């Protein structure tokens, strides 16, 4: 768990393409996927596929979260987490 000082420090070197600390901010975040991904059961996608769209969220959150914006990373995380999740379940239908 990242204090807010640790957050913000790796946040702005995430932004500017720092992989270690975009590998930082998704380590602390891994659970969030799986808590996320829960809430959409029984929507036609079994747990692991729900894991593996919410994760593709997670890690676009790292390439462009700006802290100036005024929000916290898991804030950010949650809501691209929820979008890779809902445009999957989107794509079931074609
Ligand atoms: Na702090
Ligand atoms: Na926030």
């Amino acid at each position: 768990l990242l204090t807010a000082e640790e957050e913000i420090h790796y946040a702005t070197l995430a932004l500017k393409g720092d992989m270690e600390a975009r590998k930082k901010m998704i380590e602390s975040n891994l659970r969030l996927v799986v808590k996320i991904a829960r809430r959409y059961l029984n929507r036609g996608l079994p747990l692991l596929d729900l894991i593996e769209e919410g994760n593709l969220g997670l890690m676009k959150s790292v390439e462009k979260f700006d802290p100036k914006r005024g929000f916290r990373f898991s804030t950010y995380a949650t809501w691209w987490i929820r979008q890779t999740i809902e445009r999957a379940i989107m794509n079931q239908t074609r």
